[PDB]
C-alpha cells in the first residue's frame, strides 16, 4: 500500500460475506458503520464527534477483510456520513504517516 | 516523519507568531481550526460530520508552518474541540498513507 492524498482514501472491505466501500481516517481513534445486521450480542454506547453526541451498537471480536489484509475487532455501527476505519484496525493491518 | 497510530498522530503548527497542536486527518477533506484571529477577509460556511454541522469562517492564503514545512492556503475557523489538518494541506508537505 502506497495511498496519496489527493483523493480520499477509500477502500474495499469484507463483512459478514458482504463488500462495502470504507474510508482510512486516522483521526478517528474508531472504526463506524452504516446501519447494518450482525451476528451476536451487543452493547449500547455513545460517541462524540465535532458537531454532537452520536449513538451506536457495540460489536466486539468481528472479523474484517481490509484489502487482502484480515482482521479481527470491535465494530460500532451507527449514523456515520460514510464507512470510517479508525485508529483500533488500522493498527492491526500495519498502517503509517509519512513524511 | 515515520508516523505510527498506538496513539492519535498530534503536531506541532505555528500560525501568525502562535504556537499550537493540531492532528494529521486523512479522513478530512479540509483544514479546520480554534476560535482565531486572523489578518483579511473571509466568508461564512456550514460544514458537517460526526454529530452534525457547525459554523465555520473561511480564509484565504493563509500560511502555516506544520512540524518544520512550509504550506499556504485556506483554513476554517470556528468551535472545534480540535484542530484537524486536512488533505488539503497534508498533500502540500508530503504526506503519504503507507501499507
Ligand atoms: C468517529 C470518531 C468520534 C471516533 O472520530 C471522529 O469523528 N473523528 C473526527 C476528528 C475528531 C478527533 C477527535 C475528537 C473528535 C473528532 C474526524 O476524523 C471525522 N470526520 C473526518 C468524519 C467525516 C468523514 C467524511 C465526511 C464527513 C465526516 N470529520 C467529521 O466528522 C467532522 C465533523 C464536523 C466538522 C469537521 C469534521
Amino acid at each position: 500500500p502506497q495511498i496519496t492524498l489527493w483523493k480520499r482514501p477509500l477502500v474495499t472491505i469484507r463483512i459478514g460475506g458482504q463488500l462495502k466501500e470504507a474510508l482510512l481516517d486516522t483521526g478517528a481513534d474508531d472504526t463506524v458503520l452504516e446501519e447494518m445486521n450482525l451476528p451476536g450480542k451487543w452493547k449500547p454506547k455513545m460517541i462524540g464527534g465535532i458537531g454532537g453526541f452520536i449513538k451506536v451498537r457495540q460489536y466486539d471480536q468481528i472479523p474484517v477483510e481490509i484489502c487482502g489484509h484480515k482482521a479481527i475487532g470491535t465494530v460500532l455501527v451507527g449514523p456515520t456520513p460514510v464507512n470510517i476505519i479508525g485508529r483500533n484496525l488500522l493498527t492491526q493491518i500495519g498502517c503509517t504517516l509519512n513524511f
